[PDB]
């Protein structure tokens, strides 16, 4: 597992998906993030190993990671559809998610 | 990590949800849940464990807990917001994902 | 855009989805029931047209239709997907949420 | 019913929330943009009246809807729990829709 691992996946894997050329490309890269953002969820990051997993904090934690699973879902269908722009804008819109995450956490 | 003990925590805290005297209980075992189905997520099943995992049955089979976890999700709210029977209720209207599922690949 | 035809408009089309025989006779069915169940949302049943619309009851029952709403669109998306049979899964699968709402409010 | 009545609602009651003292003024604002949303769904803008309810853009314009529905809806219960704090935050993260969804139609 190891969350600084899955954080590169995430980096990365959204990078690509900004250059990337066709939907068969955005595919690949979005399902990789899925499964790193799946992975990361059980993680007690640095600023937070003095609480309890029962803490708000941690709840808000967890829930960061459900938002970002569930716009990696319905943005893996529309590159499902063939759909590249649209789900490179939903790719794009990730990110206000990463940052209010990152923000207050990392 | 066992596919096996995933399933089993959801099994067991359906029933603990099923007969809870308070939120506390139902927020709680909805956790363990968010937890089991999450790392479930990556798993590859018995049935499909010859099978490529880039297969149309194992895409399926990620979009299966893809469900599962936003529908914890939005229980675990409902648990929150101390609607106790709503969150009991919304931990029954799971078993139409957990069923549809295991008609399959079980 | 009454409630009665809305319900009608959700059932005959969930038979449409059930023998339906290419994607975009389960499009055209779920795109149908997405603007009943759309239009229902602000409605206000039998049962509880005496309460105030800011009740609990209310908002369980608007709340129901967001769930409605929220799998309709997913179950779009395995049809433009060309996922006819787990496009036909998921339509299966809604009946959880309309015995829940009928199991109370009906 | 109306286009611009459904639209004002939704950036009159964001500065509600811009600037609210508690849940109770929170959780008010709110379900008038999720009735105001959901009213929105069915209607037809200006710029692409000449092209067909089955455009692609039509498709992302109703789209961008279920987005909007489902981040309000997120946002609605972090109030009702007494996140007050949180769901400002959930209401920011809706701006990255309205302006892209804006950008085109707007
Ligand atoms: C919490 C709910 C998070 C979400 C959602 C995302 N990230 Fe994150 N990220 C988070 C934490 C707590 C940390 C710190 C890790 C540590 O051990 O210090 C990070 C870190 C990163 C990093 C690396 C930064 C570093 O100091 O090493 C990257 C590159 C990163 N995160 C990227 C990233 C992307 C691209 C996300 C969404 C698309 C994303 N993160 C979401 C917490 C959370
Ligand atoms: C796939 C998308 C699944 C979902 C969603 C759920 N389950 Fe499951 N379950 C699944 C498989 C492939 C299996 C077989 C595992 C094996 O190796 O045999 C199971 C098994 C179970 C079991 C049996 C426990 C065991 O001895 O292995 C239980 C009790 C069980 N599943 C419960 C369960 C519940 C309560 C779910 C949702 C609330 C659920 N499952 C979802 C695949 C999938
Ligand atoms: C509330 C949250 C509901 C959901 C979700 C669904 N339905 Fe419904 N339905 C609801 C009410 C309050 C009523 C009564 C309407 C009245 O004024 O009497 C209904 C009624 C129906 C009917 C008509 C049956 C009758 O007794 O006259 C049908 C055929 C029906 N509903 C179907 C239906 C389907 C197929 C749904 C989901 C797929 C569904 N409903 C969801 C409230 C709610
Ligand atoms: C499309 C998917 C949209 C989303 C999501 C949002 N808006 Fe919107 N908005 C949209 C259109 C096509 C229009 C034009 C309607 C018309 O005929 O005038 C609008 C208009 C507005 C307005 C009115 C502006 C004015 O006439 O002075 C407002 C105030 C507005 N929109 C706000 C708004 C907010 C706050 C949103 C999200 C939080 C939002 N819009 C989303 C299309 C879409
Ligand atoms: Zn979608
Ligand atoms: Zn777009
Ligand atoms: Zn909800
Ligand atoms: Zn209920
Ligand atoms: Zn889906
Ligand atoms: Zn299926
Ligand atoms: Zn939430």
């Amino acid at each position: 597992a190891d969350l600084e691992d899955n954080m590169e996946t995430l980096n990365d894997n959204l990078k690509v998906i900004e250059k990337a050329d066709n939907a068969a490309q955005v595919k690949d890269a979005l399902t990789k993030m899925a499964a790193a953002a799946a992975d990361a969820w059980s993680a007690t990051p640095p600023k937070l190993e003095d609480k309890s997993p029962d803490s708000p904090e941690m709840h808000d934690f967890r829930h960061g990671f459900w938002i970002l699973i569930g716009q990696i879902h319905d943005a893996l269908h529309l590159a499902n559809e063939g759909k590249v722009k649209e789900a490179q804008h939903a790719a794009e819109q990730l990110k206000c998610t990463c940052n209010h995450c990152h923000q207050k956490y990392r």
